[PDB]
């Protein structure tokens, strides 16, 4: 930037090889982030009792797995909490992940607040005191973070306030992020509240992601360090018209790449409900469209690679070979759809 | 407005209520909201260290003045700590000024934050968990919140990105303490940073004005229950040419009525370094001018009332007389020329 | 504006006295700006054909009234056409305005340009070559210039592209009317496509305001040398509730002071279909409203100055007195509430 | 869109099969659009006076060469009075083209506009009545058109409102172009006026084109049926340092992946008074970048094709076949390098 760069030479190199080594090789992200609230509502599903200690022993598990999974997960995103706990046999798990390659990333928002004089949209809380947490954080081996940005498609939704206080507090986010040496991963999500179809989906993503993109340029944050987390363009559940995972990955790249830079290095897919089968299926037909698709798609599942390992675990122990092994073959079928070669 | 209006119409009254009898009868804004690092600078000229107790001692003599400073002073605006002060008798400081009528103001930001890529540009922190806190001071007697943004005028500076995100921090703060009940004064401050001119700090000011109330009513911002803070327009004191009380008046009114819109009841003054007689004189000028000027131009000033009360009192007490003195002549001399009455 | 100023100082004074001298003693604008078709449409009513001849005639009636019509009428607006007619002797119709002392102002709008994705919304065209029209016009004793952006309200209306859109056409053409000297006349007008409410139309008016002077402020446009020609905040002919003078001029006055700085000379309003002497009492109570009201609100009235002289003349010879006396009656009526002296 | 698409798919796939055709395997753009004192300019050079029937000859000896140059011209971009010229014989010129199979465009922007309160930069005039001349040109043969927006480096250059006026005017003009069915082609040129820096020219190309991008989005402009001109990194000619074609390519694809979608499919570039070698091994360099690179880039030259051309003709007869060989020398060289396969 001439005069007044945002970063140098080596900040920017740093986070360009942190975020390609998250997505180097058809790899994908485990995003075992969630909050007190959100990991209660997933251990409901199998009747078991919200605490920390099921916590710690679930995500033990997750990350206790053969050494052989940094062939299919290249970065974990940990929640705070969850990334100062220790396994039974005494160490960190930000360690336990880091002797295995998988790269460190933490949950980086505080939360939602609503806007005033909007049809129930919020902004997202989080901006002050950023730095030092993530100064802190990367002194404790987090290498990136994650920030959520909740846009609805409603009456009057999306305004233009909420898309723009969004798109700048990602961008805030960002730059926040890359002057501290961690790798940002913008995740502007898109909510439909009210009934819609594919194309009005389609439309209000590339609007979302034109103005996230403007407000990153805006705000001077390096596209080569940094990674996306888009939901993929569907309609709401309650809809009788069900679309084929080839209409799906032919309106989320269309939105992808009319909008999203060929600088960003890869474009990590959240799930937001999908099942495990759909969410592989979708994006295997993402990755096999003839459009040109300059990014390294992959995945960035929560619930899809926790699925199967929530109902092998109930809670109880010697079910660990179990979990284990059904967050592996969820894994290894995201990886293997994440290069268009699943079958 | 139609379906998702920000506030109602008790809000909204009670808001223009709040903000007018701040400023009902040529009254103005006593700022004893210095911090602790602010406060002790202040201290320092008088040879008085800086502790908590000699914070508590100044503003418990600043407080317990004769009761005829409604007359000259509407709202105070305190610090945290202060709020929750008491009096050498046991009574609150915040009680005392409300039985004296006195409207009761809380400093409600953060601080700086670095703005990457941008020339020692900061943006205003304070947002994340201001709902909860302006919450708090409504239910504590706290009628009033202030904000300050600085924009500092420099090589490239003011950028685009300093002011859209300064205008849109303050914008949300207002929504903010609109939506808790209490007015917000914006305070956007332009500092100078340099050797400029009158001329481009009109035009720098103006720029910024229009910025703030653009980002105000994008915010859907109450404008009848707000109070506007801003700098009057001077030049850097590094340059030689000093300017008569005209010209500063007709400066900072010009660029006040380009851009402030008729709906804010009053416009109070703060003084960023101008001394006692001259920003008495400078508000007596701006009070004289021709120009249509449809707010309640006031004061809210800081070292400007405490600055021969600084003098006066030494950190010592039975001095305290002389500090009242200095205090009720000098928030007299203000309240005088806040209505072109002061000779 | 420091180094690049827009304008000097002799062509903001000049500018400053057009626009004052314009609205000086509650001196309104008679509209007689109607195009051909329009002219047609308005001739229409009282069964003459639309042709040069009539348009001629008439405005010859309206031009040729007793020289008295300087203490009502301060502005004409004419048509391109118009401003080179004669008077039926050797003298031009511009000419017989100079010398009863009215100003002379043109339209300078080509007219609406459909704007694609939008619902059914239209941006302005006549920017290209304005300057050397502007130019033309200001040789030929034409001293203001009128431009009319129309915003509609339906479903997803105003859009954020038509408001940026017209706002930005109306900055532009304002500021190339002030470098060639010409008082611009921004005519920010919203029409309603449907049946909407006072305050939707509150609403959307101070939305359109606002943005229209952020535009005025980014384009450097010379505030005190530029008029506002807004629609007054009215209900639909299709709506169920009728409101009265005092809601009407509450709504807009309010919509007003919110948006429209007090550097604007004065606010001269459009009619839009109401009658005659509904736009008088609209107009005197707004003159009334105990609101700051910093500006000299007065009228740009088209059809509520020509209706009943069109009834009046009715295309026929000899019936000249009768409209000479119709236009009188509506122009002085609407002098006397320009400043809340009518009965 | 959901409801108010701005295209239809037949329109949206005409607009990208003329686009994608334009760029096919390798081919550029003649830019043999130059106007009447441009021409004249580019005629001095060899002694030969500026007149219609020299402009005729040059342009008969440029369009009647032999017929192979369709595999390495796809477009040709004429001028208004160009187009409708004759071969000498029957056949006009628009038709010798379309029979060759080169793609018919048209120079659609009136130009410069002064910007007042800028430093002496301007906006492009062009915009009204440019949807019927554009329907005229599509009935005409024409099926694509171009847009020039000159943006200068400079003290406090570019703006942000030369930027922002700049991007939508050209995402105006490129709406209405797919409107009428010629595909557009952006061309946002950064000129530098004094001595800059590559990466003061890399971050304001960034800026520029993102915000091109920005404004195009907010249009509704179909992406895959555009193309874009963009001028490539360089340094002036009163820059101390030469750059070498490698740094030259980098900066130019790192300034373009950054900013410009995958969605276009091929970026066109211009010369600015590269000589044709630098021109074609710049090209050739961009298309040996490592970098993505998802779009097609090739050249849209003007002097660059036309520079050995106007030596080898010199005005006089006889000398023809020079001129022929020597376009086709510069053609061939090109379409090489946007190949990547120039030696």
């Amino acid at each position: 930037a001439h005069r007044f760069p945002a970063l140098t030479q080596e900040q920017k190199k740093e986070l360009s090889e942190i975020a390609q080594s998250i997505v180097a090789n058809g790899k994908g992200i485990l995003a075992a982030d969630e909050s007190v609230g959100t990991m209660g509502n997933r251990l409901q599903r199998i009747k078991v009792e919200n605490t920390e200690e099921n916590r710690r022993q679930f995500r033990e598990i997750l990350f206790s797995v053969d050494s052989s999974i940094n062939q299919s997960i290249g970065g974990v995103i940990l929640f705070h909490e969850t990334l100062y706990q220790k396994d039974s046999q005494g160490k960190l798990f930000r360690n336990i992940l880091k002797e295995k390659g998988i790269v460190v990333g933490i949950k980086l928002d505080q939360g939602g607040a609503p806007l005033a004089g909007t049809n129930k949209e919020t902004t997202i809380q989080g901006l002050d005191g950023l730095s030092e947490r993530c100064a802190q954080y990367k002194k404790d081996g987090v290498d990136f973070g994650k920030w959520r940005a909740v846009l609805r498609i409603a009456d009057q939704c999306p305004s233009s306030l909420a898309i723009q206080e969004n798109a700048n507090a990602l961008a805030r986010y960002a730059s926040i992020c890359q002057q501290n040496g961690l790798v940002p991963i913008v995740e502007p999500e898109v909510i439909p509240d009210g009934d819609h179809d594919l194309e009005h989906c389609q439309y209000v993503t590339e609007k979302v992601l034109a103005a996230v993109y403007k407000a990153l340029n805006d705000h001077h944050v390096y596209l080569e360090g940094t990674l996306l987390k888009p939901n993929m363009v569907t309609a709401g559940h309650a809809c009788t018209k069900k679309y084929t995972p080839e209409q799906v990955a032919m309106a989320t790249v269309t939105a992808l790449h009319r909008t999203v830079p060929a600088a960003v290095p890869g474009i990590c897919f959240l799930s937001g409900g999908m099942s495990e089968e759909d969410a592989t299926l979708n994006l295997n037909a993402i990755n096999l469209c003839p459009l040109p698709k300059p990014w390294k798609l992959s995945f960035s599942y929560g619930r899809a690679l926790q699925a199967s390992a929530l109902a092998a675990w109930g809670g109880k122990a010697a079910n660990k070979e179990a979990t284990q092994e059904a967050f592996m073959k969820r894994a290894m079928a995201n990886c293997q759809a994440a290069k268009g070669q699943y079958v």
